[PDB]
């Protein structure tokens, strides 16, 4: 989950 | 964006 | 050592 | 970049 929420910003 | 990085987290 | 051969491409 | 994936594995 942490790095969708980095990938999508 | 950053409003929204801020509750995400 | 999986993920990390993900993560660096 | 495409040939060291394949090494890697």
């Amino acid at each position: 989950l942490a790095a969708c929420l980095a990938c999508a910003l």
